[PDB]
């Protein structure tokens, strides 16, 4: 399968695990609206891994079939949380 595709349920997994604070700064990098992450601060209030998890689950959603992890490596090293990506490849 495709670089991109491959294990992404796993991939997400670990990302989900390891963005502690990140996640807001890469839904802004991923060009989620404000609304959209502050309805994810309150619907997953007391844990920064639910709000983790919710986000990718929402990029999954939006990205369809033209998902390609390589956008979610892209942003990742943009705000600089590259270290989550060499751990993955």
């Amino acid at each position: 399968s495709l670089s991109g595709t491959e294990q992404a349920e796993m991939k997400m997994a670990v990302i989900s695990e390891h963005l502690g604070l990140s996640w807001a700064e890469l839904a802004r990098e991923l060009q989620f609206s404000v609304e959209d992450i502050n309805r994810i601060r309150v619907e997953n209030p007391n844990s920064l891994l639910e709000q983790s998890v919710a986000l990718l689950n929402l990029w999954v959603i939006r990205e369809g079939q033209n998902a390609n992890m390589e956008n979610l490596y892209t942003a990742l090293q943009s705000i600089d949380r590259g270290e989550i990506v060499n751990m993955l490849e």
